């Protein structure tokens, strides 16, 4: 392979410059299949990678695993293979009372509660998403009839102080976006992040299973839509 | 499943209270298969789990993924399923001149260059391995004719910057991690890896036992390229040693 973990060479990406980077190896295939000619590329460790074509252009779809360390490896190695744009999609839990199950969040920037971002920039640096990529995500939500909650996500190193984040308007919690955003911002790659809200931590009620699958479907559909806007 | 990620129920471990926790999901079977009656349990995301029997007692073998965050989930969920001892086995790169490809490191404690350890203790708390499990690891090494290097490992949240790797894209490391490898070498730090400070801090603070052993597959101080066959032999050796140590601790 040309890189140490993903088991990929550059020719395998067929020129892809954009990656969709979900957390779960097991979700890669189904996201690739929303595009054309989905093709398994490799699977090592938690990194499952597919190629597919979005409006005729090559996109790589590659799992990050859970957390900033494993993500950092996937992002750095995809960048070595020419990817300069990275769109995260994921399912998240909201911490704001009126961000409901089935809503979508576009993360514009993240609270850096992760260790890995600190390998890329001192803490003072903002874990901020790329403006154009975030714009595309928001456009893709709107095209789908969805008004995204756009704002700040708490990005942490353990599965998941909360009140502190709520009073500061933080929308949700996840584990990879601070790392993603900081490493990409600091090295000249573009990143954005969309997530379907599958649960609301302020809420009594347990989320409906069918709602949660529909929501995740929506988020994957949005990110693919955003990827086509950016490769237009 | 009784836990959120591993896809396991308590009954599936059949009473096991000791886990062998390699990084790589594709190594779990091989380890399970050095013991008796190895059985596939589950595979969800980066967690592949098997059960097997060491001289009659069940051992769970479960991958952690790379890094403290993914490891913390596996460790927390295995403890919920009743595991109280976690033996990590890995392959690693030495940073000390005389620690040769083929040697073995037993990590007694780790430099906490990770973020997940901070969820379990403030940075002043030592990322220290349990003394009895480290003792079993050393004995297992010696039984295999191997004098392990016992010392401090640097445990990092990146493969690249926090490990002072410059054969990257930008070929730049943040100030924090510039000169840092040589810093660790001067402090007698044996090697780098990415999970043991989380493992050891979360275990120590919550009353579980952890130890870690690793085969040296590369020496970052040597120009000589590591040999393919030695690396496999070293990896086989690290895995038999951790199986031996589990046997000692369950005897
Ligand atoms: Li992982």
């Amino acid at each position: 392979a040309d890189v140490f973990h993903l088991g990929l060479t550059k020719a395998m990406l067929d020129g892809a410059t954009l990656a969709i980077v979900p957390g779960d190896p097991e979700r890669v295939k189904r996201i690739a299949e929303l595009m054309d000619n989905a093709t398994f590329l490799a699977s090592h460790r938690e990194y499952t990678s597919y190629l597919a074509y979005a409006d005729g252009k090559p996109v790589v779809i590659c799992s990050t695993g859970i957390g900033g360390p494993s993500t950092s490896i996937a992002v750095e190695e995809l960048a070595q293979l020419g990817v300069n744009t990275f769109l995260r999609v994921g399912a998240t839990g909201a911490i704001q009372p009126h961000v409901n199950v089935g809503d979508v969040i576009v993360t514009q920037a993240s609270v850096r509660l992760d260790g890995a971002s600190l390998h890329f920039a001192p803490m003072e640096f903002p874990a901020v998403a790329n403006f154009e990529c975030t714009t595309a995500m928001v456009a893709a939500c709107r095209d789908a009839g969805v008004e995204p909650h756009i704002g700040v996500t708490a990005s942490s190193d353990t599965f998941y102080s909360m009140k502190e984040w709520q009073d500061m308007g933080v929308l949700n919690y996840e584990m990879e976006s601070a790392t993603l955003f900081t490493m990409c911002a600091t090295q000249g790659w573009r990143a954005a992040c969309v997530a379907g809200v599958i649960v609301n931590r302020t809420q009594q009620e347990i989320p409906d299973e069918a709602t949660m699958k529909k929501t995740e479907v929506s988020a994957v559909s949005i990110v693919v839509a955003a990827a086509k806007k950016l490769l237009a």
